[PDB]
């Protein structure tokens, strides 16, 4: 495979129209009308109004999508 | 090298109470009404009524859940 190894990364778009990325994730979950995600920094994030849309293991990218379209 | 990236694996539960797995996946996608997933064999799969529930990077397990709970 590739010349080195890393954990996955998350990417999302806010209701503000801005974007956020989270590197070195240990886990991601769709739960309670939100996405939760946890890192090797012992930090945990939460993003309401999202769901897990795509997982691309060729590059380790996890793309989130808005669960509402209104 | 030594050390290199490796593919995830998917798990899901059927309406019969049995379970199904897909090993060494290149990609997984959700479309709200279904999940779809592709392997290193150039073989692709589809599962209506599911969505992506979690991605656990500690083990490489992707787990699917039912898109309605009613």
């Amino acid at each position: 495979g590739p010349g080195s190894m890393c954990m996955a990364k998350v990417v999302l778009t806010k209701a503000d129209g801005g974007r956020v990325e989270i590197g070195d994730v240990l886990e991601v979950r769709a739960e309670g009308g939100a996405v939760r995600v946890t890192t090797l920094f012992d930090e945990e994030h939460a993003f309401p109004g999202l769901a897990i849309g795509r997982v691309d293991l060729r590059s380790g990218v996890i793309s989130l999508i808005e669960e509402q379209n209104r």
